């Protein structure tokens, strides 16, 4: 009954975070190796090699919907690419707790992020998406393979995340509850995109200003704010209230000094031309 604790996928070997329900055979060998591009699971070295010769991937299936220099997007449907989606789960369960589906993936959209070289187009995460969303979850579930987190790929599928949103005239809110990391994340990325929007606006934006140019939720917006003490309350209505002092205080911590990759709403291809 021992798990999968460790994982070879391309060239890096990553620590388990949890528990994962690899097929129990699977489990019960040191390591569990990973094809970066199909995502097979094998249990050992040697059937790994053999698969890295012959398997004739070298990038996610599916529509890219996203390309800029060498940043790509996939666009998978779950029911199109069944068990693709499958192992994406499983290798996602590992890095997340509170995941509970990994085999039911039909219902499903999964946005491949990949930094690509000379070689193939290299997994660095992906956010799941409900093709149906009942509660108006823009994400379901988002993860950021360790090697790559905390370095800008995971704001870049979040703002990506918003994009679709506003392509699709509507607003949206990660699915609860989120990761430990992903709450940091969000916070952090509603920070940057509502601070940025009130210091070039002069402020003149209501909530729902905001909401309706950032497709973030008015609750997201208003639980923000309250973090960055920008919002007075009258009368039951939250009213933004926020000066220079404020905005650039608030602004020019290290926290927002890091260069993103950034989403160029030019390179993704939502709709095609006829
Ligand atoms: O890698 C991430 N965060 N660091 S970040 O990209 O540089 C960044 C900077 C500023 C603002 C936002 C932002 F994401 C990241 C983001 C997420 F949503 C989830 C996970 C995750 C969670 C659980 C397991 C794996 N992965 C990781
Ligand atoms: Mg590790
Ligand atoms: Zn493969």
């Amino acid at each position: 009954v021992k798990y999968v604790d460790k994982i070879h996928i391309g060239n890096y070997e990553i620590d388990a975070w949890y528990f994962s329900p690899f097929p129990e055979d699977y489990g019960k060998q040191p390591k569990l190796w990973l094809c970066e591009y199909c995502l097979k699971y094998m249990k050992y070295e040697k059937s790994y090699r053999f698969h890295l010769g012959q398997c004739q991937w070298r990038q996610p299936p599916g529509k890219e919907i996203y390309r800029k220099s060498n940043i790509s997007v996939h666009e998978v449907d779950g029911k199109d690419h069944k068990i693709y989606c499958q192992n994406l789960c499983l290798l996602a369960k590992l890095f997340l707790d509170h995941k509970t589906l990994y085999f039911d993936v039909e219902p499903f959209v999964f946005y491949i992020l990949t930094e690509v070289d000379r070689q193939g187009a290299h997994i660095v995460g992906y956010f799941s998406k409900e093709k149906e969303s009942p509660d108006g979850n823009n994400v379901s579930c988002i993860m950021i393979l360790p090697p790559y987190q905390r370095r800008g790929y995971g704001r870049f599928l979040i703002a990506f995340s918003y994009e679709l949103s506003k392509l699709e005239s509507t607003v949206g809110s990660p699915e609860k509850p989120l990761s430990d990391l992903g709450k940091l994340s969000y916070r952090s990325y509603w920070s940057w995109v509502l601070l940025e929007n009130l210091r070039d606006f002069r402020g003149t934006l209501s909530i729902k200003d905001l909401s309706q140019m950032t497709s973030i939720t008015q609750n997201d917006i208003i639980s923000t704010l309250q973090s960055l003490n920008m919002v007075k309350y009258w009368k039951g209505q939250h009213v933004i209230c926020v000066t220079p002092k404020l905005v650039e205080e608030h602004l020019k911590s290290a926290q927002y000094k890091k260069p993103p990759i950034t989403v160029d709403s030019v390179c993704l291809k939502w709709a095609p031309p006829k």
